[PDB]
């Protein structure tokens, strides 16, 4: 009987209190500059928020507590059957700094399963949305409606002492974690509430696993999709604090709203144009460029296709958000899951998913135009799911929202740990600059 | 008639763009430094946003285009009967940086009107709200659903000039500013939203005395608590952006999330206990204060009260200001409406709030650790609400969530008609920090 997840958190509590103790000695020590273009260019490139669990590496990529994608994949724990990481796991790396045991992630992923129910008024709630109202609302607000069963609301109402904040926190996580996907399932299957609502979880199964099954899509036939799924949302789970999902988590949540608020917020910055719709981008892209250019193409039509494209003012979606010198290693992780699964190396719009970074990034280098010519995970994330039957990309952001929760989350627990106080900077006019 | 509120914005934003290129050509001015006090403080004291509307003097407290609260109480229209300055022309005010005539707020008073009307989906939802469900969730879920009503949304999917953001950013906030007193006042009375979500508005009647009529409290009997209502609402609408509600929609529309999912971030912000909750914790403070010196006290009964809470190293709510030298104008402006009723005077928690503001101010000095110990808008809110029979606490973050959709609103349309980008700021790890 090992440590269950908040033992496990409770051990390396201390550590980072005192390593918080050490950096806060040094407080008035200088580590940067404001200038006008900060003020005036939404804080780009000021350094000035605290996030523990997930650190850009201008080489490596994304790295979770100095892990890479790859060491991660290696590393964590796998489901009862599939080849990828489960998220449940990252979850607990994110949280921990520590590698869970296979022991210890079945227990967690058990645990998930008991909490994965919900109210009776979340399903009314549902039940009473338009079919026109867009999923990402939706997302956001069931997942706030289920402040009514926040154990830090009450808590705070009943008095809790500041060293007790994290506790009550980590509960309300663990609850909105549990619960997400099949508010997610939901959104997805709005004919289909009352029977969604209450269908029973395999507890002995993952996270991942019971999604893919909330949505129509469990058993032995759709092993692949779990996998994939598993992969997703784990690879999604958190990059850096400073994308407005995690911000406005942190933000919403340093005023001590509980986290279905605070993660509620961060899913209203998800619905945001500018944040959550890459994949889908990407996804109409692809088609088009297909439907223009056959489904037997040469390396000159899409060579020649990226050309018009940028000749005509056009972006590339999907290349180019990174400062690395490779691709993102997200996107080689989805690539990766590919090569192993040979219907889905026989989808043409895969293949052409494929073809494209071989020869974009190249384009995109003459071209000149971009700083960095390389994929991101937007570039395969679509078409994986589009291949396996998911071919309505308004609800792409639904999937990434139940990624997301996992690192904003994390983040919470340790802001309530530590003590961080509400997010507070200071505004100016125009006039004021001069 | 005169120009109109949208066609007064459009003749004030050339001299913001040219401004706001005279700033830009400025960018690599450099105007603070960032220490780790800032990283691991909630950003306090590091000057990274814009706002427009308001900025705070150290002498004069909170400005509003450069106008005291003094300025705007002599200066800006009242309504057709009563002593305070509307919020619509507040509303007017900080959008356009000019003082609307009477004529323009009754005709903007009407637009209000004639828009306050609610789809059956958001009624059919607050209908589906358990009694259990805190007031500001509730808010905060109906705010974000209407978004099925936003052109802003709809605009941006058909394809929208940059350049064009702000008109459709403008209906989409007038919209919400004349709905969600509507919203509110549902929240209020659960047991009446047949007839609260279509009673049709007065359109000669301004947007507070409306909103006093959702609430049951229309009709000449009430004309003082109109005049409460309106000082309240334009009180309340803006102080910097720097305040959670105020940067949650700010943030959250920087992805360009339209106003609807912008405002509701906001008030999930102000939702939480260490942003919306202070009129309240000020309201008990002094009830508990009054049960405890008794009917027959003195100066030093009070004076002595004041030592034991600061003794039992608790706070005196609604007193202490980051920077203010002086009272919050926005309290003296509560004092100066309370001074001339006598029926608020007879009150004797009201008296009880005065006599601490007479008493505290000397008492926290000598003590010694409250930076300004001076009485802020807080101190006196609760009460005068309390005075007119809301005498349910858990309500006053609601009426705040009414008039803050009046700051961070305008701050979202001059976002848009600037092209100020999505908010980013960098992350940092403890360990990075060494």
């Amino acid at each position: 009987a090992e440590p269950d997840l908040k033992t496990a958190l409770k051990a390396v509590i201390p550590a980072k209190r005192e390593l918080f103790k050490q950096v806060k000695e040094r407080s008035d020590e200088v580590i940067g500059e404001v200038k006008v273009a900060n003020v005036i260019g939404g804080m780009r490139g000021l350094k000035s928020m605290l996030w523990e669990g997930s650190v850009l590496d201008p080489e490596e990529g994304i790295r979770f507590h100095g892990k890479t994608i790859k060491d991660c994949q290696k590393e964590l724990p796998k489901g009862t059957s599939g080849t990828e990481m489960l998220p449940e796991a990252m979850f607990w790396l994110l949280l921990t700094g520590q590698v869970p045991s296979t022991n210890q992630v079945r227990a967690f992923s058990r645990e998930l399963a008991e909490q994965s129910h919900l109210p009776q008024h979340i399903l009314d709630l549902i039940k009473s949305f338009p079919r026109s109202m867009h999923p990402m609302t939706q997302l956001s607000i069931a997942v706030a409606a289920l402040n009514t069963e926040s154990k830090f609301a009450k808590a705070y109402e009943k008095g809790l002492s500041k060293a007790d904040y994290w506790e009550p926190t980590f509960d309300d996580s663990i609850s909105l974690l549990a619960k997400i996907p099949r508010v997610a399932a939901l959104v997805f299957r709005p004919d289909e509430v009352d029977q969604v609502g209450t269908q029973a979880l395999d507890a002995s199964q993952d996270w991942s696993y019971n999604f893919a099954e909330l949505l129509g899509k469990g058993g032995k036939e759709n092993q692949d999709f779990h996998d994939l799924l598993r992969l997703y949302l784990a690879l999604h789970g958190d990059h850096e604090g400073g994308n407005v999902s995690a911000h406005a988590t942190h933000l919403v949540g340093s005023a001590l709203s509980d986290p279905f608020l605070s993660y509620s917020a961060g899913l209203l910055g998800l619905a945001g144009p500018l944040h959550g719709l890459a994949a889908q981008e990407v996804l109409r892209w692809i088609l088009a460029m297909q439907d223009k250019i056959g489904t037997k193409f040469t390396d000159d039509d899409v060579r020649n296709y990226l050309w018009d494209t940028l000749k005509s003012g056009r972006v590339v979606p999907g290349y180019g958000h990174g400062v690395l010198r490779k691709p993102d290693p997200r996107f080689q992780a989805l690539m990766d899951f590919a090569a192993t699964r040979p219907d889905v190396l026989a989808n043409p719009v895969f293949q052409l998913v494929k073809k494209n970074s071989e020869i974009a990034p190249a384009v995109l280098t003459e071209h000149g135009k971009t700083k960095n010519p390389h994929p991101n995970v937007d570039a395969a994330s679509g078409v994986l799911f589009y291949h396996y039957g998911f071919q309505q990309p308004l609800y792409y952001t639904v999937t990434f929202g139940v990624s997301r929760a996992l690192g904003p989350l994390v983040q919470l627990i340790w802001d309530r740990a530590l003590g961080l106080p509400i997010e507070r900077p200071k505004s100016i006019n125009l006039l004021g600059l001069k």
